[PDB]
């Protein structure tokens, strides 16, 4: 609709606002967080381009009487995936044990994605495994990261226990809002359960990442910004304590 692309637009608007407040941030941090800053930002970057694109109104996909949404399903296998993993950078997961979260993420918005690709009702099989899948994945947000972040650093507790607590709260939403929405049954009106879509996007990776700024904003000033190596030659002696006196 013409309506419709109102929302997109307003989603790209909150992804700009990030986009910048962790970029010029990001730059001004020292050497170590720029892992976490980049990937913030590009959550929110490539974000921010779905939502201009879908905004115009291309990789609208027709479907019998329904519309679907590629970019829509796909910038969230781009995101989804994303925003795990930056959960895994804060405890500090294995090799095998990130596989496991990514690979999760894979089929969980697999499952959506075809879930309103269905010419019929079998959606309802399809996010059935999504909702099992789902839990799955929440899981391991109180799940072992619990101990592996609470025992990286003493900034990790308090990064750890609003990210964790916040995402999954606002993420346990989606399978209410696909079910519910068009994607589902449609209760409401497409236009005001779009809007909450876009919200839950637009929530998860500015909502940690306003966070993030905030918490990171105090592990560089409970020392003024990380130290570095100094330049001097030829010390300055204070004490020697001769031991030549009598000879
Ligand atoms: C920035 C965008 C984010 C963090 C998007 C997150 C999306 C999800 C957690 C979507 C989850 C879904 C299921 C668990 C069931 C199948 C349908 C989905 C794709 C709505």
């Amino acid at each position: 609709m013409v309506g419709l692309t109102t929302l997109f637009w307003l989603g790209a608007i909150g992804m700009l606002v990030g986009t910048l407040a962790f970029a010029w941030a990001g730059r001004d941090a020292g050497s170590g967080e720029r892992r976490y800053y980049v990937t913030l930002v590009g959550i929110s970057g490539i974000a921010a381009v779905a939502y201009a694109v879908m905004a115009l109104g291309v990789g609208w996909v027709p479907v019998a009487e329904r519309t679907v949404f590629v970019p829509r399903y796909i910038d969230w296998i781009l995101t989804t995936p994303l925003i795990v993993y930056f959960l895994g950078l804060l405890a500090g997961l294995d090799s095998r044990e990130f596989g496991i979260v990514i690979t999760l993420n894979t089929v969980v918005m697999l499952a959506g994605f075809a879930g309103a690709m269905v010419p019929g009702i079998e959606r309802y099989a399809l996010f059935g495994m999504g909702a099992v899948a789902f839990i799955g994945l929440v899981y391991y947000l109180v799940g072992p990261m619990t101990e592996s972040a609470s025992q990286r650093s003493s900034g990790i507790k308090s990064l750890y226990v609003r990210l964790r607590n916040l995402t999954v709260v606002l993420w346990a939403i989606y399978p209410f809002i696909w079910l519910l929405g068009p994607p589902g049954v449609a209760l409401l009106t497409p236009t005001v359960d779009v809007a909450l879509i876009v919200y839950l996007d637009l929530v998860t990776k500015v909502g940690f990442g306003f966070i993030a700024l905030d918490a990171a904003a105090t592990l560089r000033a409970e020392h003024g910004e990380s130290l570095a190596g100094v330049d001097t030659d030829t010390p300055a002696v204070a004490d020697l304590e001769h031991h030549h006196h009598h000879h």
